[PDB]
């Protein structure tokens, strides 16, 4: 789109070179740099390497605070065709023995007035206990496995289970995690975080993410996409053996 | 831990942030970069990319003007291992029948105090007629062709001859040359130049490039590269009843 295109580059070309000049930046920097920005591209790390840095900005953008629920970032996990779910309590689908702690979600889904979208189909996906994301590792199928659509009760609310994410170590070992690990200096971790994004015909989509009070890694969030307003309030319950722990949100919607 | 890396990197972000806020960088927007940026790295195409948006402006910190010969950027397209040329006249390693006006190339290389640095060997490289570099185009093979080193007499002249380089269009077809063809509506042409490279113990090294004046994109350089210091006369002095172009420029280096 040529004229948008040519406005934002002209004026990022010269963000860059004052960058440049300014910190005159060498030859030798010049080099490590570019080389740098080659080892990203060589490992697929565009999509990682970028939404670490830049998209919970892009967000702010997009959708931008005020009492609809806040967005958050999209990430570069998501998975179209997630299945309908419908049974007893609605489970997302999981290996037996899933591991560690169980866990229940609880809310509603009502627009700017506080009136029940019946019409809502919610998808929902999270790591595993164990730092992987279905369709994203060797440790896991390229099936759906803990990531799920769930449509809401006429009544408003909305109910899965699933079982507790846990905080994640993007790959020490990747260009992004050298970055953020050695150079640096950094650690390479996000908090605990479920992923959920919410259609409706009538209404404007909705991505967002949520955390855990408690989390060590909330003020420190390697994407620093953190919202507080985003925080889950956690209630530890321990149904013997299997600690669980349930967690309530309430989603308003932007509403065209 | 690198705190040049700590500190330019927390700016590089901060403004990137900022850029994205005023600007109001739409998602979709954010995608098509992203797109953008991974298929630069699939062309192989960093050091071009880079080196046509940001080389001159590193140039200028890293290297300064003065009674020794300006510098300019080295592009992409520098390789290490060229071949000592020594001839009857030395001749850049070229095909049979290798298309262009052949051009002869004298002058010197001294120091900042007149003195001939005869311990001085001269990278040579410029493209082929068709706008080919040799070891980057999948339409010449990865031998040292319009590559060599030249070295000068024990008088400190040098000499070698070769086709005479024309202007350079970066291929269209590429994401850098889609970008400035057809994303910016401008073009993608580099004046024909001649890059030098010059090492000798005692001295700083020097990379430059030689034009050539009438160069209908002389006022117009896609890298924005030129130099008016750097822009030779030609002389279409005929000899054998056939027609040269000679070219002469005189090197003066800096000590250390
Ligand atoms: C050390 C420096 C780092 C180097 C960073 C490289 C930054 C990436 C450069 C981005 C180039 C933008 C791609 C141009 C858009 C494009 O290729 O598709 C054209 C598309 C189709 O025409 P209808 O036009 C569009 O509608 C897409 C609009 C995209 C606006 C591009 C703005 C570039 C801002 C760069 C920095 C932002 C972070
Ligand atoms: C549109 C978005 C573009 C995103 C591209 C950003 C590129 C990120 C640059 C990070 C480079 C990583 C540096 C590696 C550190 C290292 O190799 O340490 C050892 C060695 C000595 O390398 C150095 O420490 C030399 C210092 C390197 C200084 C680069 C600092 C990054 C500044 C952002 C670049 C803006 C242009
Ligand atoms: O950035 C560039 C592009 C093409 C060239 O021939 C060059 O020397 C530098
Ligand atoms: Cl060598
Ligand atoms: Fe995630």
């Amino acid at each position: 789109a040529n004229t948008r295109v040519i406005e934002l580059f002209d004026e990022f070309t010269d963000l860059i070179r004052d960058f440049i000049v300014r910190h005159e930046i060498t030859t030798p920097e010049y080099e490590t740099i570019m080389q740098y920005m080659i080892s990203v591209g060589e490992a697929g790390e565009w999509p990682l390497w970028l939404d670490a840095f830049f998209e919970t900005t892009v967000d702010s953008v997009s959708y931008g605070k005020g009492n609809w629920t806040s967005s958050a970032i999209q990430g570069p996990f998501f998975k179209e065709g997630a299945p309908l779910l419908t049974g007893k309590p609605a489970t997302l689908p999981m290996r037996a023995d899933e591991p560690g702690d169980r866990m229940r979600f609880t809310g509603s889904v009502r627009d700017t007035s506080g009136t029940p979208i019946t019409g809502a189909v919610i998808d929902v996906w999270h790591s595993t206990n164990d730092g992987n994301y279905s369709f994203f590792s060797p440790a896991l199928p390229d099936q759906y496995l803990l990531r799920g659509r769930v449509v809401p009760a006429e009544d408003g609310s909305i109910e899965f289970h699933s079982i507790r994410p846990v905080p994640y170590e993007i790959p020490k070992a990747g260009p992004t995690g050298q970055l953020m690990n050695s150079y640096l200096g950094r650690h390479s971790w996000r908090p605990a975080h479920i992923h959920i994004r919410i259609t409706a015909d009538g209404y404007r989509p909705l991505i967002t993410q949520l955390y855990f009070e408690g989390d060590p890694y909330l003020d420190s969030d390697s994407c620093s996409a953190v919202k507080s307003e985003l925080v889950l309030p956690v209630n530890k319950i321990d149904i013997d053996g299997e600690t669980w722990q349930l967690v309530d949100f309430n989603f308003i919607l932007q509403h065209n």
